[PDB]
């Protein structure tokens, strides 16, 4: 069992950030290698937008976010993370 892709991205598009945090934490622990770090990150990119709509900072989860990204080939687990990194990143304004 790994993430349903496009559920996870429907409650992405609706906003729910820390949902996409909470419903990829399982995934995360029975994870390893590239899938681990995959799931950390997209884990990271949300809680980033999260933050923000506290009006906290981001920019340091997105910073993590990259620390786990980086070097993994994409797609990977049937996602385009570039994309979602690039969306992230034009939300947080970095």
């Amino acid at each position: 069992m790994v993430p349903d892709w496009e559920e996870v991205l429907g409650l992405w598009r609706a906003g729910r950030y820390y949902e996409v945090h909470e419903v990829l934490e399982p995934y995360w622990l029975k994870a390893t290698g590239e899938e681990r770090r995959l799931l950390q990150g997209v884990i990271l990119l949300a809680a980033a937008l999260h933050q923000r709509r506290l009006g906290r900072p981001g920019l340091r989860n997105l910073r993590k976010a990259e620390a786990r990204l980086e070097g993994l080939p994409c797609p990977l687990m049937g996602l385009d993370w570039r994309s979602l990194l690039q969306e992230a990143r034009r939300r947080l304004g970095a």
